[PDB]
């Protein structure tokens, strides 16, 4: 059953695919044009997976969150295979997915309408609700891995993978509700169209989301875990908590209710996935009976640290074990 690979040199690396995907072009990602189906698909080429022992857990990690993730918001595997020929032989890593035309940064580079931006962000909570329900967070959510077509269908890319980017970070993390501050972050921007929190720096970006979120109460102060952050929050001066309403001008009220429940420090109170779904400014869009939760995701190989060899034997196991999607 194993096909025939073909190879080339794209910007200054080799790619080893079968002969099934033709035209390559870097978008590392490739936007591959794929022959049987005839449609545009993304190839990633796994960089050096076991190179290292994290690099390797990345590697199988990846995999297994793939082989999982069934969601019209969330990215599917369509495809993943190896030039090898042997266990003893692997050593890349191949993952197929849908092309998708551009990430949320780029739509924007323009500013967005309030039903683009109700059905923009609705499906952004849609597919966290799924990822959330298989006890799983994104923790680097932001406009460059979120990937929308040119109906507006969004597709959640790059979750549960990495640990000028703090900007989407949640600042007790400078829950799952951590990727919530992202979105809230997200959604200031597509209904401005300008960084709510663009900081220079961990102190910086702070001073920005106090400077809007106003200083902690002395109940969260007496709350927070950090006497290196509790000491730097008192070091700051008094800000109070600034007006939604006059920050940003001309929203559907619902739309500043909705981000005053998405920017708050009290990281046990914030708006879950589920309950920011139910919110009035999605109304249209919501639909209780197609939000769906997600198969449960047996994880219990991440409280396992295995050496670089055991991982890899485990990543060609699952490129096995593999039947693609019809
Ligand atoms: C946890 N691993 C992932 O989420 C994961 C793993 C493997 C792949 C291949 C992908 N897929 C993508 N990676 C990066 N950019 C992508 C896609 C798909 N479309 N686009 C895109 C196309 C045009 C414009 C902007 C973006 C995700």
């Amino acid at each position: 059953e194993r096909p025939t690979f073909y190879r080339q040199e794209l910007n200054k690396t080799i790619w080893e695919v079968p002969e099934r995907y033709q035209n390559l072009s870097p978008v590392s990602v490739c936007a591959a044009f794929d022959t049987k189906t005839g449609l545009r698909v993304a190839v990633k080429k796994l960089s050096r997976p076991f190179q290292s022992i994290i690099h390797a857990k990345r590697t199988y990690r990846e995999l297994r969150l793939l082989k999982h993730m069934k969601h019209e918001n969330v990215i599917g595997l369509l495809d993943v295979f190896t030039p090898a020929r042997s266990l003893e032989e692997f050593n890349d890593v191949y993952l197929v997915t849908h092309l998708m035309g551009a990430d949320l940064n780029n739509i924007v580079k323009q500013k967005l309408t309030d039903d683009h931006v109700q059905f923009l962000i609705y499906q952004i909570l849609r597919g966290l609700k799924y990822i959330h329900s298989a006890d799983i967070i994104h923790r680097d959510l932001k406009p460059s891995n979120l990937a929308v077509n040119e109906d507006c269908e969004l597709k959640i890319l790059d979750f549960g993978l990495a640990r000028a980017t703090r900007w989407y970070r949640a600042p007790e993390i400078m829950n799952q509700t951590v990727d919530i501050w992202s979105v809230g972050c997200i959604m200031a921007e597509l209904l401005t169209g300008r960084t709510l929190f663009p900081g220079t720096d961990h102190i910086d970006q702070l001073k920005l989301i106090l400077r809007l979120v106003g200083t902690p109460g002395a109940e969260l102060l007496k709350k927070i875990s950090s006497e290196s952050a509790r000491n730097y929050i008192q070091s700051l001066t008094q800000m109070p908590k600034m007006n939604f309403a006059n920050v940003f001008i001309g929203a559907n009220p619902l739309a500043v209710d909705l981000l005053e429940k998405m920017l708050v420090l009290d990281s046990d109170k914030r708006i879950t996935a589920a309950q920011a779904l139910a919110h009035a400014y999605f109304a249209q869009y919501h639909d209780p009976d197609d939000e769906p939760v997600a198969d449960p995701y047996d994880q219990s190989f991440e409280s396992r640290d295995l050496l670089i060899d055991e991982w890899k034997s485990l990543t060609y196991d699952e490129v096995i074990s593999f039947v693609p999607p019809p």
